[PDB]
């Protein structure tokens, strides 16, 4: 996997904290190189000239209802918090439809166009259900007269029961009632003409139902069943509404996904100040900024490989940032093939490659037989197999890992065979005969990382024409290394 | 990653955790790590593996994961009988596994788990009241019996007064029968209302059933009130004995743990390797590599020497071997025992540091990854440090990367650490056959069938053979003769 050696979902995932739902966030995990991205850029530039124009869009109530869609599919009801989510969203579906239609954005316009109304489902919802969950009484009129008829009868039992309270004053425990049932204490138990439902862990209490609130209780208890089946059926035709439109809802969930992956992109494309680059059949970065570095630390990067060119060799001192750089130009070629805005400045020119390919790190398993020149040197052999004119190769420490008089032939000779095969290639190396093969090659490039004499410190800017060293012993200075180590190294 | 990280430890445990009789082992293996003083764990490992010739496999029945049943005593919850007798046969598989140690000749095995307390009296008294399947038996006390006794015996009245009922009042019943709903017998009695109760023809309760039926109720509500006061006496007696109770749970990890080991070294042909004075690997054979794949290494540090400098073939397993020597210390330390052959030696190092590289865009290349562990090293090795030092001088231009070095691995054995590395540097290959201190080892390489071997040729150093190799994995031969 060449994505992941540049870094390619650790940068999705800084787009992915954009993203106002988990929908959007598994779109955008779909979002891979393609050879044909023109729309989907286009999509982002669109949205992009929104923001900059009438703000951020409306994103009320554009949450993830996956489960509850489901759960409709599965042709169970739903909970009335589940369809008062669904309704929110829904009703997040209308407005964006309609804001997308009064302005001059054309393929946001036809896209979201898509979506499907359900401003009858919407009203039936907030009609019958209220904010908190509860069914309201202008659901339907049985619901409304057995909630009246449960509450006249409810203010009966209480008032008997008060009345029963003050005059049994003598058999009650707590003088009050429970549940509707009376705490009358034991040997006073058969007092009082009535059914036992519980006792007291200690054997204090009764709980005894008295025989004038049998029928009462009973007769309150199928009013609840009555209003129980009544919500069952209130919430059946409701979710049938959905059932009987399961494809339209689906496609609104779908669009939503593809609209908040867009959404993220363009926030992520105001946060870094990126800019929506489109293929071209230049490669020039200008003012590049590498979306993993912080702003505060961050160096803009320019490189422009010249049309004669087909290689840039890349040395100089150690993190000096060789390899972010050469990682720069594989992860914004597969950002911008997959449809991502770039943080960079205009005038950036980026290639569709069909093969983007990166040995970059070092992974050792015992059980994979994984050794250091062990898997570099497996991931160039998958290169070299399969690199042609349409490949981008991305080799990081050419020719490292192993003798270094061997290593560099090896570098030489790899290098040779990608030139031959058409291939562009961006390199790393520590090695001088790599620096020498470059600048004696006419398809190649030299360039380095500036150092500061004065500061002994990388400056990260990108000196084409020039090679450069490692500066080993002042980095290992900076990096902590004791003095005694060092002046003995020298 | 750490030391231990950088040497596979935890995958190697996770190896042995696999033989655990229960989580109570798992998490027990997971607590032990590498300790100055081991020979108490090795010799417990020692014994046990002697029991398991000799007698075979202890008893293990009922050792199973009672650690949330412990945590419900301690909350002063009473138990399910269910979790009564998963704790019951956990404390008489504690029973049989001491007095099996008692009557063998295992000091250690017998005396760690002498302080096994068995609470012989628990598991009478939850064999007695509780049933196998989870019902509550009627010996638990003599009040249980007294009231289904008398719950049974009115059960059977009712009935029989129902079906009286309904052959002596037919004149007033819409229909001959009885409903039973709730615990009470209803009848359908018409509009002639009898005195009694009415549920809602007219649902009737008579009198004579209201205070029988309420009896009913009344005994069912005793019966419940009698099971937890069952449940909660039986809880209390563990609680009683609670610190026993945490002592048997830990003494039976301690155990599980053990009985791990055991397996593992059993399975791999394992050997209790104890702290000597010198490292010797007589046929180590790294856990991680098939069984069917691996060769064993045969190494030693002459006393003289404090530096193993490994030279040799990519993917000759120069990385392999120095691991396998901070591996299998760390794992000594830690009390287990250890794939090798009888006359293995290895020397207790209160400090192991590994070198064994991360590239993340805040600060971490190849070259500082290394140099980042290394300036942590030098900081803290000593006299009684062990250093792993994988790929030393890479990730730099090969001059400065060699000065670089040599000057660490001299300012390490100034230190007094033992020291052992990997390079494929030529400076630091004739450093190391000039200074007193070093000695330069090399894997060997098969020319003819252009392979390696994995077989440590000591005293002479090595080359990477990189053409070779390459070759064996795939690169085209043309890019080799244009390399060569
Ligand atoms: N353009 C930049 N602006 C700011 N910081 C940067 C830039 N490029 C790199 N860095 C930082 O410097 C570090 C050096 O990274 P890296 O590119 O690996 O150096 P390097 O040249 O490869 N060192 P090495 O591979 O060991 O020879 C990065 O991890 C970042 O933290
Ligand atoms: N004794 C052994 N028996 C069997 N396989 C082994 C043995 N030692 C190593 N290997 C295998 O060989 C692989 C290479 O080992 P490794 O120690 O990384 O070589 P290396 O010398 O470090 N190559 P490099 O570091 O790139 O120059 C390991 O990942 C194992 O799969
Ligand atoms: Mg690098
Ligand atoms: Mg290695």
């Amino acid at each position: 996997d060449y994505l992941e050696s540049l870094d390619f979902p650790k940068v999705v995932e800084i787009v992915k904290k954009y993203a106002l739902s988990d929908l959007g966030r598994k779109h955008l995990d779909t979002l891979k190189p393609t050879v044909n991205p023109w729309d989907e850029l286009e999509l982002v530039e669109e949205l992009l000239n929104y923001f900059n124009r009438w703000g951020e869009p409306p994103i009320k109530g554009l949450n993830d209802i996956s489960q509850e869609v489901e759960k409709v599919k599965s042709g169970s009801p739903l909970e009335p918090w589940e369809l008062l989510r669904v309704s929110v969203f829904l009703e997040g579906c209308d407005i964006l439809k309609k804001e997308f239609e009064k302005r001059e954005y054309s393929r946001l316009k036809e896209t979201f166009s898509r979506l499907s109304s359900f401003r009858e489902f919407v009203e039936e919802v907030n009609r019958c259900i209220e904010q908190d969950g509860e069914i309201s009484d202008r659901a339907s009129p049985r619901l409304r007269e057995i909630r009246t008829e449960k509450k006249r009868l409810s203010s009966e039992i209480k008032r008997k029961a008060d009345d029963f309270v003050r005059t049994h004053s003598q058999i009650l425990q707590e003088q009050m009632y429970v549940y509707y049932l009376f705490p009358v204490k034991a040997s006073m138990k058969n007092a009082v003409r009535g059914i036992v439902h519980h006792l007291s862990s200690s054997g204090a209490t009764v709980f005894l139902e008295p025989d004038e609130f049998v029928e009462l209780n009973n007769r309150v208890r199928l009013l609840e069943e009555e209003e129980r089946l009544e919500i069952s059926r209130i919430l059946r035709q409701l979710t049938n509404i959905l059932l009987s439109r399961l494809n339209d809802l689906e496609r609104n969930v779908e669009l939503i996904a593809r609209f908040d992956s867009l959404y993220a992109r363009v926030k992520f494309a105001r946060e870094f100040n990126g800019t929506v680059v489109k293929p071209s059949s230049r490669i020039r970065l200008v003012n590049a900024r590498h979306p993993l570095i912080p702003k505060e630390r961050v160096v803009p990067i320019n490189l422009e490989l010249p049309p004669n060119k087909r290689g840039f060799i890349i040395t100089g001192p150690n993190m000096g940032g060789k390899t972010v750089t050469v990682k720069t130009v594989g992860l914004f070629t597969a950002l911008m093939m997959s449809g991502f805005p770039l943080p960079c400045d205009e005038g950036t020119e980026l290639k569709v490659f069909p093969k983007i390919m990166a040995d970059i790190g070092e992974e050792q398993s015992i059980e994979q037989s994984l050794s250091t020149f062990s898997s570099h040197m497996k991931k160039i052999v998958e290169i070299v197999k399969n690199a042609d004119s349409d490949s981008l190769v991305i080799l990081d420490e050419l020719g490292s890992g192993t003798d270094p008089v061997e290593g560099a032939a090896l570098a030489i000779a790899i290098i040779e065979d990608l030139l031959e095969k058409g291939a562009t290639i961006f390199v790393t190396t520590h090695l001088t005969p790599v620096k020498v093969f470059a600048m004696n090659h006419p398809l190649l490039l030299n360039a380095s990382m500036e150092f500061d004499p004065e500061t002994l410190s990388p400056t990260y800017r990108v000196l084409v024409g020039v090679p450069g060293g490692s500066h080993a012993f002042q980095i290992a200075e900076k990096l902590g290394l004791d003095k005694r180590i060092i002046e003995n190294a020298r």
